[PDB]
């Protein structure tokens, strides 16, 4: 772990002391992103252990939610991810961060739109939570009328390559390391989402996966929502303690 | 470990989205002061190796050397214990420190001053490197006048209580936790003299004692020197690791 010596001046009577502050620096930081319907707040209890492992840690509110909810119905993918993009550009260019190691940490909708971020920005590690899938048609469209249109259901049910989709193509150029997290039980990203992204990750470092037994998407039991917890949490912590 | 949470804005094109930013925070604090003739720079491999345990850190040069090297001829214990109270409230004060754990670790001169500093500050660990002992006698005397007397040779080779001396009895006062690292073939600070400490600090929530081998004063070989930078840290680990 990295130190930052800087001098000071340490007033005693008439005189002035020469000092020097030894502060952490280059610390990894790690960006959360919500799902749809969330907010910065889902990710505090993790971002709080996440700092106990000696990072810096930022979570906010995608436009269309929030103090934005007022553009929920218009929010297009391209806004919300170049709100990823600001929040990213934000955390590595602080002073005691690495930029060279950021973690992204997305849930549902947010997973998709931060494995997007990857083939635009340098993503050490990331971890995704049962990542959403939508195609590739209607970039700038409204994100809510993707799930307007009742095939949705099937094409998150369906076999993909990378070829067919543009987040599972980020996927395929993705070299860092990852986690893909699944709810047992979910409806909304069932299995065969999942299937579609650890296949398509075939040029990380790694590729850890864990299912939570019995789960839903919401991870509505306690007990799953802190073995999500833990998950991450030992996967960070192997990810970065071995830096 | 804990985090302080910091609300943020983040701007993206006419907008500003509301964000969270947490950091390290009520992180405990090490003060290291050198012994006479030295400087605040003496420390800092070890002070760097601090801050991987998750510390802030904090050396300076006393007074009488460096940037007053003037008043090497004429500094007054009072003055010195001024400048270590001047450092510690300094350190004490930021706000990612946590005033309740700051460690002090002293080298001769500034060992038997960091003695007396915990009667006046509040100390959670003291590390005690080859402190020097001197007669209560002519405290506001130039610190050089007490090694003009010749007597100083029999003093540390005597037997003290902490009836004897303010230092002494500052120890059998302290209540934290204590490091002592003594250099086996010192003629500076000679075994008598850590016989007086270790014997005085009978009140200690623990009482922890290295002596490294065949070493001197200066731990002048390489090896030593770096047996007491592992002592240190280790110590400082199994310290503030507790907590
Ligand atoms: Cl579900
Ligand atoms: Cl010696």
């Amino acid at each position: 772990m990295e130190a930052k010596l800087s001098s000071i001046e340490i007033p005693v009577g008439q005189d002035e002391l020469s000092g020097t502050l030894l502060t952490p620096t280059g610390m990894p930081g790690v960006l959360f992103v919500h799902g749809w319907g969330g907010s910065q707040h889902h990710s505090l209890v993790r971002a709080r252990e996440a700092v106990g492992l000696g990072c810096i840690c930022m979570t906010f509110d995608l436009r269309g939610h929030e103090g934005y909810a007022s553009m929920r119905q218009s929010v297009t993918r391209a806004q919300n991810l170049d709100d990823i993009k600001a929040a990213y550009d934000q955390l590595a260019s602080l002073p005691y961060v690495d930029a060279h190691s950021i973690a992204v940490v997305g849930l549902s909708y947010g997973g998709y739109l931060s494995a997007l971020l990857t083939r635009e920005r340098p993503v050490e590690w990331l971890a995704l939570r049962s990542p959403a899938l939508y195609k590739d048609a209607h970039w700038d469209q409204p994100k809510v009328s993707l799930n307007a249109d009742p095939d949705l259901m099937d094409y998150r049910r369906r076999a993909l390559a990378p070829g067919d989709n543009l987040a599972l193509a980020a996927c395929a150029q993705y070299k860092g390391d990852v986690l893909l997290v699944e709810a047992e039980n979910d409806v909304i990203v069932p299995h065969p989402v999942m299937r579609n992204y650890a296949d398509a990750f075939t040029n990380a470092r790694s590729l850890t996966s864990r299912v939570i037994a019995g789960a839903d998407h919401a991870l509505s039991v306690k007990e799953h929502q802190q073995e999500y917890t833990r998950a991450l949490i030992d996967w960070l912590t192997e990810m970065v303690v071995g830096r």
